[PDB]
């Protein structure tokens, strides 16, 4: 019973700077705490979903920019999308293995390969950006008289 009721509803919070500052401090603690500590295999799934959601937003956005671009660049973009999907597959596979091997000699190795897959995903995202940028600049070259 380290449990207490939510704060009173009898007070307007809309300019309550104490409330806001307590919120800021509790969040700063949560953020420090979760960074210091290694997250349990439970938590892996929600984190990976967040990354998958972010990827899908990106792929959907990249789908809508491809029409605009010179057809000579489409294969490169699509390949770079391919590579992100490839990194997501790997990430999910290593996450599943890390959970599977949770209390074995393989726990930390699988965790590591999961992080390397995630890192690869971020690196490949920035490469997609650069591929799209070169495309757009090429397109501007073409567009200008």
């Amino acid at each position: 019973q380290e449990i207490s009721p939510p704060p009173t509803a009898n007070l307007d919070r809309s300019n309550d700077k104490v409330y806001e500052n307590v919120t800021g401090l509790v969040k700063a603690v949560i953020e420090m705490s979760s960074k210091i500590q290694p997250a349990p295999p439970e938590e892996y799934v929600p984190m990976v979903k967040e990354v998958g959601l972010a990827l899908r937003t990106l792929l959907a956005t990249v789908d809508e920019t491809i029409p605009l671009l010179p057809a000579s660049t489409h294969r490169e973009i699509e390949m770079a999308q391919k590579l992100l999907n490839s990194d997501l597959g790997e990430l999910i596979n290593k996450m599943k293995l890390a959970q599977q091997y949770v209390m074995t000699s393989l726990q930390q190795e699988y965790k590591k390969q999961m992080l390397t897959a995630a890192h690869a995903l971020a690196v490949d995202a920035k490469n997609l950006l650069d591929v799209i940028d070169q495309a757009r600049l090429k397109m501007l070259g073409q567009t200008r008289p």
